[PDB]
Protein backbone atom coordinates (compact mmCIF):
# COMPACT_ATOMS: atom_id res chain seq x y z
CA UNK A 1 0.00 0.00 0.00
CA UNK A 2 1.30 3.43 -1.06
CA UNK A 3 0.15 6.93 -1.98
CA UNK A 4 1.49 9.66 -4.24
CA UNK A 5 3.92 11.83 -2.29
CA UNK A 6 6.93 14.12 -2.61
CA UNK A 7 10.04 13.76 -0.47
CA UNK A 8 13.68 14.80 -0.54
CA UNK A 9 15.70 12.34 -2.62
CA UNK A 10 19.38 11.47 -2.41
CA UNK A 11 21.81 10.70 -5.21
CA UNK A 12 24.20 7.85 -5.99
CA UNK A 13 27.01 7.57 -8.52
CA UNK A 14 30.15 5.71 -9.57
CA UNK A 15 32.23 8.87 -9.07
CA UNK A 16 35.99 8.33 -8.81
CA UNK A 17 37.56 9.79 -5.67
CA UNK A 18 40.79 10.60 -7.53
CA UNK A 19 39.20 12.44 -10.46
CA UNK A 20 39.54 16.18 -10.95
CA UNK A 21 36.66 16.08 -13.44
CA UNK A 22 34.01 18.29 -11.87
CA UNK A 23 31.04 15.91 -12.02
CA UNK A 24 33.09 13.29 -10.17
CA UNK A 25 34.11 15.83 -7.52
CA UNK A 26 30.52 16.93 -6.95
CA UNK A 27 29.17 13.37 -6.85
CA UNK A 28 31.98 12.32 -4.51
CA UNK A 29 30.79 14.69 -1.78
CA UNK A 30 27.08 15.13 -2.61
CA UNK A 31 26.10 11.52 -3.46
CA UNK A 32 26.67 8.05 -2.01
CA UNK A 33 28.11 5.11 -3.99
CA UNK A 34 25.68 3.40 -6.32
CA UNK A 35 23.71 0.47 -4.95
CA UNK A 36 25.95 -2.55 -5.68
CA UNK A 37 22.88 -4.86 -5.52
CA UNK A 38 19.92 -3.03 -7.10
CA UNK A 39 16.55 -4.78 -6.75
CA UNK A 40 13.53 -4.28 -9.04
CA UNK A 41 10.14 -5.65 -7.93
CA UNK A 42 7.37 -6.18 -10.47
CA UNK A 43 3.94 -5.18 -9.14
CA UNK A 44 1.49 -7.95 -10.04
CA UNK A 45 -1.69 -6.58 -11.68
CA UNK A 46 -0.93 -2.97 -10.71
CA UNK A 47 -2.02 -0.08 -12.90
CA UNK A 48 -0.62 3.29 -11.88
CA UNK A 49 -1.05 6.83 -13.20
CA UNK A 50 2.03 8.84 -14.14
CA UNK A 51 2.47 12.48 -15.15
CA UNK A 52 5.99 13.36 -16.31
CA UNK A 53 5.00 17.03 -16.60
CA UNK A 54 4.10 17.32 -12.88
CA UNK A 55 6.87 15.30 -11.22
CA UNK A 56 8.83 16.74 -8.29
CA UNK A 57 11.77 14.47 -9.15
CA UNK A 58 12.47 16.79 -12.09
CA UNK A 59 12.59 19.86 -9.85
CA UNK A 60 15.01 18.08 -7.51
CA UNK A 61 17.38 17.06 -10.30
CA UNK A 62 17.25 20.64 -11.56
CA UNK A 63 18.32 21.95 -8.16
CA UNK A 64 21.18 19.41 -8.10
CA UNK A 65 22.60 20.33 -11.50
CA UNK A 66 22.38 24.06 -10.78
CA UNK A 67 24.39 23.33 -7.63
CA UNK A 68 26.82 21.20 -9.64
CA UNK A 69 27.50 23.96 -12.16
CA UNK A 70 27.69 26.70 -9.49
CA UNK A 71 30.45 24.76 -7.69
CA UNK A 72 32.33 23.70 -10.80
CA UNK A 73 31.91 26.01 -13.83
CA UNK A 74 32.54 29.42 -12.41
CA UNK A 75 32.69 32.29 -14.91
CA UNK A 76 35.24 35.08 -14.84
CA UNK A 77 32.33 37.50 -14.42
CA UNK A 78 28.72 36.78 -13.43
CA UNK A 79 26.08 39.46 -14.08
CA UNK A 80 22.92 38.82 -12.03
CA UNK A 81 20.24 41.34 -11.05
CA UNK A 82 22.54 44.35 -11.43
CA UNK A 83 25.29 42.72 -9.34
CA UNK A 84 28.65 41.83 -10.86
CA UNK A 85 30.92 39.14 -9.36
CA UNK A 86 34.54 38.66 -10.48
CA UNK A 87 35.81 35.26 -9.34
CA UNK A 88 38.44 32.79 -10.49
CA UNK A 89 37.64 31.10 -13.81
CA UNK A 90 40.30 28.45 -14.47
CA UNK A 91 39.96 25.84 -17.20
CA UNK A 92 38.46 22.62 -15.86
CA UNK A 93 37.87 18.94 -16.61
CA UNK A 94 34.24 18.49 -17.64
CA UNK A 95 32.42 15.32 -18.75
CA UNK A 96 29.01 14.44 -17.26
CA UNK A 97 28.63 11.14 -15.40
CA UNK A 98 25.43 9.22 -14.63
CA UNK A 99 23.54 10.26 -11.48
CA UNK A 100 21.01 7.97 -9.75
CA UNK A 101 18.06 9.34 -7.77
CA UNK A 102 17.03 7.30 -4.74
CA UNK A 103 14.27 7.40 -2.12
CA UNK A 104 14.79 7.41 1.65
CA UNK A 105 13.08 5.05 4.08
CA UNK A 106 9.29 4.94 3.92
CA UNK A 107 9.23 5.66 0.17
CA UNK A 108 9.83 3.85 -3.10
CA UNK A 109 10.08 4.86 -6.75
CA UNK A 110 7.51 3.43 -9.15
CA UNK A 111 8.78 2.64 -12.66
CA UNK A 112 6.58 2.50 -15.76
CA UNK A 113 7.70 -0.34 -18.03
CA UNK A 114 5.14 0.13 -20.82
CA UNK A 115 7.31 0.51 -23.92
CA UNK A 116 4.81 2.89 -25.57
CA UNK A 117 4.25 5.04 -22.47
CA UNK A 118 4.05 8.70 -23.49
CA UNK A 119 4.58 10.14 -20.00
CA UNK A 120 1.00 10.85 -18.89
CA UNK A 121 -1.79 8.47 -18.01
CA UNK A 122 -2.08 4.90 -16.77
CA UNK A 123 0.73 2.35 -16.83
CA UNK A 124 -0.06 -1.38 -16.88
CA UNK A 125 3.46 -2.75 -16.26
CA UNK A 126 4.67 -1.13 -13.03
CA UNK A 127 7.72 -2.03 -10.95
CA UNK A 128 9.21 -0.50 -7.81
CA UNK A 129 12.87 0.49 -7.47
CA UNK A 130 15.07 2.10 -4.84
CA UNK A 131 16.94 4.24 -7.37
CA UNK A 132 16.46 5.41 -10.93
CA UNK A 133 18.94 4.36 -13.57
CA UNK A 134 22.05 6.49 -14.08
CA UNK A 135 21.10 9.75 -15.82
CA UNK A 136 23.78 11.97 -17.37
CA UNK A 137 22.90 15.64 -16.68
CA UNK A 138 23.61 16.88 -20.20
CA UNK A 139 22.79 20.57 -20.63
CA UNK A 140 21.67 21.41 -24.17
CA UNK A 141 19.06 23.04 -26.39
CA UNK A 142 17.24 21.74 -29.48
CA UNK A 143 18.82 18.27 -29.37
CA UNK A 144 18.82 15.91 -26.39
CA UNK A 145 22.23 14.26 -26.12
CA UNK A 146 23.63 11.08 -24.57
CA UNK A 147 20.25 10.03 -23.18
CA UNK A 148 18.23 6.84 -23.30
CA UNK A 149 16.23 5.66 -26.31
CA UNK A 150 12.59 4.71 -26.65
CA UNK A 151 12.33 0.92 -26.73
CA UNK A 152 9.76 0.43 -29.50
CA UNK A 153 8.39 3.33 -31.56
CA UNK A 154 9.35 6.98 -31.62
CA UNK A 155 7.41 8.69 -28.81
CA UNK A 156 5.89 12.18 -28.85
CA UNK A 157 5.71 13.68 -25.35
CA UNK A 158 3.83 16.83 -24.38
CA UNK A 159 1.81 18.12 -21.44
CA UNK A 160 -0.85 19.11 -24.01
CA UNK A 161 -0.28 18.60 -27.74
CA UNK A 162 -3.24 20.83 -28.63
CA UNK A 163 -1.61 23.77 -26.81
CA UNK A 164 1.10 25.11 -29.12
CA UNK A 165 2.90 26.83 -26.22
CA UNK A 166 3.75 23.46 -24.63
CA UNK A 167 7.17 22.06 -25.49
CA UNK A 168 7.21 18.76 -27.39
CA UNK A 169 9.76 16.11 -26.46
CA UNK A 170 10.57 13.65 -29.25
CA UNK A 171 12.05 10.41 -27.91
CA UNK A 172 14.03 8.65 -30.63
CA UNK A 173 14.34 4.87 -30.85
CA UNK A 174 17.61 5.00 -32.81
CA UNK A 175 20.40 7.39 -31.92
CA UNK A 176 22.27 9.55 -34.42
CA UNK A 177 25.88 10.52 -33.76
CA UNK A 178 26.79 14.21 -33.79
CA UNK A 179 30.56 14.76 -33.94
CA UNK A 180 31.66 18.28 -33.01
CA UNK A 181 35.22 19.61 -33.25
CA UNK A 182 37.15 22.82 -32.73
CA UNK A 183 40.27 21.83 -34.71
CA UNK A 184 43.63 22.47 -33.09
CA UNK A 185 39.80 31.67 -35.53
CA UNK A 186 40.03 29.77 -32.24
CA UNK A 187 36.25 29.95 -31.72
CA UNK A 188 35.35 28.43 -35.10
CA UNK A 189 33.93 24.90 -34.77
CA UNK A 190 31.66 22.47 -36.60
CA UNK A 191 29.55 19.35 -36.08
CA UNK A 192 29.40 16.42 -38.49
CA UNK A 193 26.28 14.26 -38.83
CA UNK A 194 25.63 11.31 -41.14
CA UNK A 195 23.02 12.82 -43.44
CA UNK A 196 21.71 9.41 -44.46
CA UNK A 197 21.26 8.38 -40.82
CA UNK A 198 19.69 11.68 -39.79
CA UNK A 199 17.30 12.28 -42.68
CA UNK A 200 15.90 8.78 -42.33
CA UNK A 201 15.26 9.26 -38.59
CA UNK A 202 13.75 12.70 -39.21
CA UNK A 203 11.39 11.28 -41.83
CA UNK A 204 10.19 8.74 -39.25
CA UNK A 205 9.74 11.61 -36.77
CA UNK A 206 7.51 13.49 -39.22
CA UNK A 207 5.47 10.35 -39.85
CA UNK A 208 5.01 9.94 -36.09
CA UNK A 209 3.90 13.58 -35.89
CA UNK A 210 1.46 12.89 -38.74
CA UNK A 211 -0.26 10.32 -36.51
CA UNK A 212 -0.89 12.96 -33.83
CA UNK A 213 -1.91 15.70 -36.28
CA UNK A 214 -4.42 13.94 -38.55
CA UNK A 215 -1.92 13.02 -41.30
CA UNK A 216 -1.30 16.75 -41.92
CA UNK A 217 1.81 18.09 -43.66
CA UNK A 218 4.78 18.27 -41.27
CA UNK A 219 7.10 21.25 -41.89
CA UNK A 220 10.23 22.24 -39.97
CA UNK A 221 11.41 25.83 -39.66
CA UNK A 222 14.31 27.49 -37.83
CA UNK A 223 13.58 29.08 -34.45
CA UNK A 224 11.70 32.37 -34.88
CA UNK A 225 13.94 34.52 -32.70
CA UNK A 226 15.23 34.56 -29.16
CA UNK A 227 18.64 34.27 -27.61
CA UNK A 228 21.54 32.56 -29.34
CA UNK A 229 21.35 29.68 -26.85
CA UNK A 230 17.95 28.63 -28.19
CA UNK A 231 18.13 29.66 -31.86
CA UNK A 232 21.33 27.58 -32.01
CA UNK A 233 21.96 24.07 -30.73
CA UNK A 234 23.77 24.91 -27.48
CA UNK A 235 25.80 22.48 -25.38
CA UNK A 236 28.99 22.21 -23.34
CA UNK A 237 31.91 20.23 -24.80
CA UNK A 238 34.83 19.69 -22.39
CA UNK A 239 33.82 22.88 -20.56
CA UNK A 240 33.59 24.98 -23.74
CA UNK A 241 30.19 26.39 -24.74
CA UNK A 242 29.35 25.41 -28.33
CA UNK A 243 26.67 27.16 -30.40
CA UNK A 244 25.76 25.30 -33.60
CA UNK A 245 23.49 26.36 -36.47
CA UNK A 246 21.00 23.53 -37.12
CA UNK A 247 19.33 24.96 -40.24
CA UNK A 248 20.72 22.06 -42.31
CA UNK A 249 19.29 19.54 -39.84
CA UNK A 250 15.71 20.80 -40.15
CA UNK A 251 15.35 21.45 -43.87
CA UNK A 252 12.33 19.77 -45.39
CA UNK A 253 13.74 19.14 -48.87
CA UNK A 254 15.59 15.99 -47.79
CA UNK A 255 21.26 15.43 -53.85
CA UNK A 256 21.44 15.43 -50.03
CA UNK A 257 22.55 12.32 -48.11
CA UNK A 258 26.26 13.04 -47.50
CA UNK A 259 27.89 14.29 -44.33
CA UNK A 260 26.01 17.25 -42.84
CA UNK A 261 28.37 19.92 -41.49
CA UNK A 262 26.88 22.43 -39.07
CA UNK A 263 28.80 25.68 -38.50
CA UNK A 264 29.52 26.26 -34.82
CA UNK A 265 31.07 28.90 -32.58
CA UNK A 266 32.53 28.63 -29.10
CA UNK A 267 31.16 31.56 -27.09
CA UNK A 268 32.78 33.02 -23.99
CA UNK A 269 29.77 35.17 -23.02
CA UNK A 270 26.81 32.96 -22.14
CA UNK A 271 23.17 33.51 -21.23
CA UNK A 272 23.01 31.21 -18.22
CA UNK A 273 20.39 28.46 -18.04
CA UNK A 274 20.52 28.28 -14.22
CA UNK A 275 18.68 31.57 -13.92
CA UNK A 276 18.47 34.89 -15.70
CA UNK A 277 22.02 36.20 -15.99
CA UNK A 278 25.10 36.48 -18.21
CA UNK A 279 28.47 34.80 -17.66
CA UNK A 280 31.90 35.19 -19.26
CA UNK A 281 34.49 32.42 -19.46
CA UNK A 282 38.09 32.33 -20.62
CA UNK A 283 38.92 31.57 -24.27
CA UNK A 284 39.00 27.93 -25.38
CA UNK A 285 41.84 25.60 -24.46
CA UNK A 286 44.41 24.91 -27.14
CA UNK A 287 44.41 21.93 -29.47
CA UNK A 288 41.65 19.69 -30.80
CA UNK A 289 38.43 20.11 -28.78
CA UNK A 290 36.14 17.23 -29.77
CA UNK A 291 32.91 15.62 -28.54
CA UNK A 292 31.03 12.69 -30.07
CA UNK A 293 27.48 12.52 -28.75
CA UNK A 294 24.33 10.52 -29.44
CA UNK A 295 21.23 12.44 -30.43
CA UNK A 296 18.50 10.62 -28.53
CA UNK A 297 15.73 13.25 -28.46
CA UNK A 298 14.50 16.50 -29.96
CA UNK A 299 12.87 19.52 -28.33
CA UNK A 300 10.20 21.12 -30.52
CA UNK A 301 7.75 24.01 -30.44
CA UNK A 302 4.74 24.01 -32.75
CA UNK A 303 3.55 27.12 -34.58
CA UNK A 304 0.30 28.56 -33.27
CA UNK A 305 -2.37 30.04 -35.53
CA UNK A 306 -2.52 27.19 -38.05
CA UNK A 307 -5.85 25.98 -36.67
CA UNK A 308 -7.45 26.31 -40.13
CA UNK A 309 -4.47 25.74 -42.42
CA UNK A 310 -3.06 22.57 -43.97
CA UNK A 311 0.36 22.71 -42.33
CA UNK A 312 1.84 22.07 -38.92
CA UNK A 313 5.29 23.64 -38.59
CA UNK A 314 7.71 22.77 -35.82
CA UNK A 315 10.76 24.66 -34.63
CA UNK A 316 13.66 23.44 -32.48
CA UNK A 317 13.28 24.66 -28.93
CA UNK A 318 14.67 24.34 -25.43
CA UNK A 319 15.98 26.57 -22.69
CA UNK A 320 14.25 25.00 -19.69
CA UNK A 321 16.65 22.21 -18.71
CA UNK A 322 13.83 20.69 -16.66
CA UNK A 323 12.58 19.30 -19.98
CA UNK A 324 15.98 17.64 -20.42
CA UNK A 325 15.68 15.96 -17.01
CA UNK A 326 12.02 15.19 -17.74
CA UNK A 327 13.10 13.29 -20.87
CA UNK A 328 14.78 10.67 -18.67
CA UNK A 329 12.69 10.87 -15.46
CA UNK A 330 9.35 10.47 -17.29
CA UNK A 331 8.96 6.81 -16.28
CA UNK A 332 9.52 7.35 -12.53
CA UNK A 333 7.43 8.71 -9.69
CA UNK A 334 7.84 8.78 -5.92
CA UNK A 335 5.25 7.21 -3.63
CA UNK A 336 5.03 6.93 0.14
CA UNK A 337 4.64 3.39 1.48
CA UNK A 338 1.44 3.70 3.48
N1 LIG B 1 14.07 27.64 -13.40
C1 LIG B 1 12.87 28.00 -13.24
N2 LIG B 1 12.32 27.81 -12.14
N3 LIG B 1 12.08 28.64 -14.32
C2 LIG B 1 10.84 29.03 -14.26
C3 LIG B 1 10.34 29.18 -15.77
C4 LIG B 1 11.63 29.51 -16.58
C5 LIG B 1 12.61 28.98 -15.88
C6 LIG B 1 13.63 30.05 -15.76
O1 LIG B 1 13.50 30.83 -14.88
N4 LIG B 1 14.73 30.24 -16.70
C7 LIG B 1 15.58 31.38 -16.39
C8 LIG B 1 17.00 31.18 -16.88
N5 LIG B 1 16.98 30.74 -18.26
C9 LIG B 1 17.20 31.71 -19.37
O2 LIG B 1 17.42 32.85 -19.05
N6 LIG B 1 17.15 31.40 -20.84
C10 LIG B 1 17.48 32.51 -21.82
C11 LIG B 1 18.93 32.41 -22.29
C12 LIG B 1 19.19 30.95 -22.56
C13 LIG B 1 18.52 29.90 -21.63
C14 LIG B 1 19.45 28.74 -22.01
O3 LIG B 1 19.01 27.82 -22.53
N7 LIG B 1 20.93 28.90 -21.67
C15 LIG B 1 21.97 27.90 -21.95
C16 LIG B 1 23.29 28.16 -21.60
C17 LIG B 1 24.27 27.23 -21.86
C18 LIG B 1 23.93 26.03 -22.48
CL1 LIG B 1 25.21 24.81 -22.83
C19 LIG B 1 22.63 25.78 -22.84
F1 LIG B 1 22.30 24.62 -23.44
C20 LIG B 1 21.64 26.71 -22.57
C21 LIG B 1 16.98 30.06 -21.61
C22 LIG B 1 16.62 29.35 -18.29
C23 LIG B 1 15.10 29.40 -17.87
C1 LIG C 1 7.12 -5.50 -18.10
O1 LIG C 1 8.33 -4.85 -17.97
C2 LIG C 1 9.32 -5.76 -17.51
C3 LIG C 1 10.43 -4.94 -16.88
O2 LIG C 1 10.40 -5.05 -15.47
C4 LIG C 1 9.78 -6.60 -18.69
O3 LIG C 1 10.23 -7.87 -18.23
C5 LIG C 1 8.67 -6.77 -19.73
O4 LIG C 1 8.86 -5.87 -20.81
C6 LIG C 1 7.23 -6.62 -19.16
N1 LIG C 1 6.75 -7.89 -18.63
C7 LIG C 1 5.45 -8.15 -18.46
C8 LIG C 1 5.12 -9.50 -17.89
O5 LIG C 1 4.58 -7.34 -18.75
C1 LIG D 1 -0.70 10.14 -23.79
O1 LIG D 1 -1.49 9.01 -23.49
C2 LIG D 1 -2.75 9.31 -22.88
C3 LIG D 1 -3.45 7.98 -22.68
O2 LIG D 1 -4.16 7.93 -21.46
C4 LIG D 1 -3.57 10.27 -23.74
O3 LIG D 1 -4.68 10.73 -22.98
C5 LIG D 1 -2.75 11.47 -24.20
O4 LIG D 1 -3.48 12.19 -25.20
C6 LIG D 1 -1.43 11.02 -24.78
N1 LIG D 1 -0.61 12.16 -25.17
C7 LIG D 1 0.18 12.14 -26.25
C8 LIG D 1 0.96 13.40 -26.51
O5 LIG D 1 0.27 11.16 -26.98
C1 LIG E 1 25.46 5.79 -28.40
O1 LIG E 1 24.54 4.83 -28.95
C2 LIG E 1 25.07 3.50 -29.05
C3 LIG E 1 24.03 2.67 -29.77
O2 LIG E 1 22.75 3.28 -29.73
C4 LIG E 1 25.38 2.99 -27.65
O3 LIG E 1 25.91 1.67 -27.73
C5 LIG E 1 26.39 3.92 -26.98
O4 LIG E 1 26.61 3.51 -25.64
C6 LIG E 1 25.87 5.36 -26.98
N1 LIG E 1 26.88 6.26 -26.45
C7 LIG E 1 26.63 7.16 -25.49
C8 LIG E 1 27.79 8.01 -25.07
O5 LIG E 1 25.52 7.29 -24.99
C1 LIG F 1 11.39 3.43 -34.58
O1 LIG F 1 9.99 3.74 -34.55
C2 LIG F 1 9.38 3.84 -35.84
C3 LIG F 1 7.95 4.26 -35.61
O2 LIG F 1 7.87 5.50 -34.92
C4 LIG F 1 9.50 2.51 -36.57
O3 LIG F 1 8.95 2.64 -37.88
C5 LIG F 1 10.96 2.09 -36.67
O4 LIG F 1 11.06 0.80 -37.25
C6 LIG F 1 11.60 2.08 -35.28
N1 LIG F 1 13.02 1.77 -35.38
C7 LIG F 1 13.65 0.94 -34.55
C8 LIG F 1 15.11 0.73 -34.80
O5 LIG F 1 13.06 0.37 -33.63
C1 LIG G 1 -4.91 21.94 -24.10
O1 LIG G 1 -4.71 23.18 -24.78
C2 LIG G 1 -5.86 23.62 -25.51
C3 LIG G 1 -5.43 24.84 -26.30
O2 LIG G 1 -4.67 25.74 -25.51
C4 LIG G 1 -6.99 23.91 -24.53
O3 LIG G 1 -8.14 24.32 -25.25
C5 LIG G 1 -7.30 22.67 -23.71
O4 LIG G 1 -8.25 22.98 -22.70
C6 LIG G 1 -6.04 22.10 -23.06
N1 LIG G 1 -6.32 20.82 -22.43
C7 LIG G 1 -6.03 20.55 -21.16
C8 LIG G 1 -6.40 19.18 -20.68
O5 LIG G 1 -5.48 21.37 -20.42
C1 LIG H 1 34.91 13.25 -35.69
O1 LIG H 1 35.33 14.23 -36.61
C2 LIG H 1 36.75 14.45 -36.60
C3 LIG H 1 37.01 15.62 -37.52
O2 LIG H 1 36.33 15.46 -38.77
C4 LIG H 1 37.46 13.18 -37.03
O3 LIG H 1 38.87 13.39 -36.91
C5 LIG H 1 37.04 12.00 -36.16
O4 LIG H 1 37.56 10.79 -36.70
C6 LIG H 1 35.52 11.90 -36.06
N1 LIG H 1 35.14 10.88 -35.09
C7 LIG H 1 34.22 9.94 -35.33
C8 LIG H 1 33.96 8.98 -34.21
O5 LIG H 1 33.61 9.88 -36.40
C1 LIG I 1 25.56 6.64 -42.74
O1 LIG I 1 24.42 5.95 -42.23
C2 LIG I 1 23.95 4.87 -43.05
C3 LIG I 1 22.67 4.37 -42.44
O2 LIG I 1 22.86 3.98 -41.08
C4 LIG I 1 25.04 3.81 -43.14
O3 LIG I 1 24.58 2.73 -43.93
C5 LIG I 1 26.29 4.43 -43.74
O4 LIG I 1 27.34 3.47 -43.76
C6 LIG I 1 26.73 5.66 -42.93
N1 LIG I 1 27.85 6.31 -43.58
C7 LIG I 1 29.11 6.24 -43.13
C8 LIG I 1 30.14 6.97 -43.94
O5 LIG I 1 29.40 5.61 -42.13
C1 LIG J 1 21.91 29.63 -39.69
O1 LIG J 1 22.37 29.52 -41.05
C2 LIG J 1 21.44 30.03 -42.02
C3 LIG J 1 21.98 29.67 -43.38
O2 LIG J 1 23.39 29.47 -43.35
C4 LIG J 1 21.29 31.52 -41.80
O3 LIG J 1 20.39 32.05 -42.77
C5 LIG J 1 20.74 31.76 -40.40
O4 LIG J 1 20.66 33.16 -40.14
C6 LIG J 1 21.64 31.11 -39.34
N1 LIG J 1 21.03 31.22 -38.03
C7 LIG J 1 21.51 32.00 -37.06
C8 LIG J 1 20.75 31.99 -35.77
O5 LIG J 1 22.52 32.68 -37.21
C1 LIG K 1 28.41 12.24 -24.72
O1 LIG K 1 29.11 11.07 -24.23
C2 LIG K 1 30.41 10.86 -24.81
C3 LIG K 1 30.93 9.56 -24.24
O2 LIG K 1 31.24 9.68 -22.86
C4 LIG K 1 31.30 12.06 -24.51
O3 LIG K 1 32.58 11.86 -25.09
C5 LIG K 1 30.65 13.32 -25.06
O4 LIG K 1 31.45 14.46 -24.80
C6 LIG K 1 29.25 13.49 -24.46
N1 LIG K 1 28.61 14.68 -24.98
C7 LIG K 1 28.30 15.74 -24.22
C8 LIG K 1 27.65 16.89 -24.93
O5 LIG K 1 28.54 15.76 -23.01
Amino acid sequence: VWKDADTTLFCASDAKAYETEVHNVWATHACVPTDPNPQEIHLENVTENFNMWKNNMVEQMHEDIISLWDQSLQPCVKLTGGSVIKQACPKISFDPIPIHYCTPAGYVILKCNDKNFNGTGPCKNVSSVQCTHGIKPVVSTQLLLNGSLAEEEIIIRSENLTNNAKTIIVHLNKSVEINCTRPSDIRKAYCEINGTKWNKVLKQVTEKLKEHFNNKTIIFQPPSGGDLEITMHSFNCRGEFFYCNTTQLFNNTCGCNGTITLPCKIKQIINMWQGTGQAMYAPPIDGKINCVSNITGILLTRDGGANNTSNETFRPGGGDMRDNWRSELYKYKVVQIE
